[PDB]
């Protein structure tokens, strides 16, 4: 699961939203989904999960960006999907090009130890998967 305070871009409407706010809310956002070759498409938020509060670790990424969540969570990288918590500095994750809103992948330049946070989860229909923090990340249900 993700961190309080994670950032999620809508594509649809350009707004970007705290995970939180969408869950406390039941917003019926988009994401941006991954599908497996690469492209990005825009995708409905179909379920809420609020996850209780748990440690979260961070991934600083190329670009300054830190991604917190459970080592659990399953984020795209080079090698495939890889638990958050087995990741490494100079490891790359898929990111969303800020600019050309393309898949491409950064460095993760920092991990940074755990801390405690509220987290949170969201069922992204067909794709299962979602941009945080400019991170492909899982968005499955359990």
């Amino acid at each position: 699961c993700l961190a309080e305070g994670t950032r999620i871009f809508d594509p649809v409407t350009g707004t970007t939203h705290r995970i939180e706010d969408v869950v406390d809310g039941r917003k019926p956002i988009h994401v941006v989904a991954a599908a497996k070759d690469g492209t990005l498409h825009a995708r409905p938020v179909v379920s809420w999960f609020d996850q209780g509060t748990r440690d979260v670790i961070g991934l600083r990424i190329a670009g300054g960006a830190i991604l917190w969540a459970t080592p659990d969570h399953k984020v795209l990288t080079e090698y495939g999907w890889r638990a958050a918590g087995e990741l490494r500095k100079g490891d790359r994750v898929a990111v969303r090009d800020v600019e050309t809103g393309e898949l491409r992948y950064s460095v993760i330049r920092e991990v940074l130890p755990t801390r405690r946070a509220r987290t949170f989860d969201l069922e992204v229909e067909e794709l299962h998967t979602l941009v945080a923090e400019g991170v492909v990340v899982h968005a499955c249900s359990p």
